[PDB]
């Protein structure tokens, strides 16, 4: 199993998840600017869109999109309970949270990480992200975990994106429930090991 | 069970899925500007983001996010084969397709349907949509279905988004494979029923 990454990108989420399940895997770096794998392979052969993450299974089939990859990884080690069982309401609430993170929260950041973007795109995206952070802050005031009863791929995915505001001029002091949440998650051995393997600490 | 809609919006996809399965539900119109249900209720008490779709279950809980709502609808009637059984490779490929549609394709259109948006933002959004349409057009040449070998919720979801370009100045005659795909899907009675219920025909 090979996970295709770029350090600190949304690919960190499945990186942490594989460490949480103990799966055998290779973490392979991609140069997002040239779309080339560190091995020199053309990454567009693996993911035609050129984006990370991509997960190549032992069969040689490649899966894309964080929500699908993260569920796949959780489901291979049910004892880890990183996703609820098939046919529970909690399983749909998890998919809901993964779709919100990928479709709303992630995409809020894109102008802030585009040097091309206007002075006013950058400020409006600033606003959208700070709005998301305010609602996430109050949601996690009342609960330890982002989805259902216990630590899940949804917490892993949120945790990774809560590492982004500090790089685009947003002070995470305003969101102290998010602070503590990131605090607790960062102490997990899986999380420190992924942060170290990607060169982020 | 109530599905909160705005006519022709992405809430048409679960509306069509529910007519496919024959589940009992109320279709409930929302004025997205005033966040007011056609009943006069505050929509923010149902979905705090104020977006459609939202699906209130009989158990009384509310699901948001198309990918989650659409899988829930499919799995209420496993019989109808609108999604593969959970835990199969087929299931994760379907979740990958729903994530791509929700996070990449849907998001390209946002500036074209945002009341505020500049001419600049609309032109950029038009370019991103046409790039997606060219890719989808080539993918659907030698396919009949978007996901797997069967009509799925991913086909319903893509179908609805493919009805948007003609409303925002894009000429769909440049995408003949999408033209044929939409042509076939438009004959399903679920589609007529949903459109008529939303008052679009
Ligand atoms: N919808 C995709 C998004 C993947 C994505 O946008 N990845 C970024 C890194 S955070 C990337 O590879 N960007 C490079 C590019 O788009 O050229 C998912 O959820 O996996
Ligand atoms: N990621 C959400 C997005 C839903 C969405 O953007 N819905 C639109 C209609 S297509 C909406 O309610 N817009 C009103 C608003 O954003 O205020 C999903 O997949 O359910």
């Amino acid at each position: 199993m090979k996970l295709f990454i770029s350090p600190g990108a949304c690919s960190l989420a499945p990186h942490i998840a594989l460490r949480e399940t103990g799966a055998a895997f290779d973490a392979v770096k991609v140069d997002l600017a040239t779309r080339k794998v560190e091995t020199g392979d053309d990454f567009l052969t693996v993911n035609p869109s050129g984006k990370v993450p991509a997960l190549t299974l032992d069969s040689g089939e490649t899966l894309t999109e964080n929500p699908a990859i993260l569920l796949y990884i959780a489901d291979q080690k049910p004892d880890a309970a990183l996703a609820p069982r098939d046919g529970t309401l909690e399983r749909y609430r998890l998919i809901s949270r993964l779709s919100f993170l990928g479709s709303e929260f992630h995409k809020a950041f894109v102008p802030l990480f585009t040097p091309g973007s206007s002075d006013e795109a950058k400020l409006a995206a600033s606003t959208a992200v700070k709005n998301h952070l305010g609602a996430l802050d109050k949601e996690l005031l009342d609960k330890e975990h982002y989805a259902g009863s216990e630590f899940s791929v949804a917490d892993i995915y949120l945790f990774v994106m809560l590492g982004w505001p500090a790089h685009v001029g947003i002070d995470m002091s305003a969101y102290p429930n998010l602070g503590a949440y990131c605090g607790r998650i960062a102490q997990r051995p899986s999380v420190g090991a992924a942060l170290k393997a990607e060169g982020l600490v």
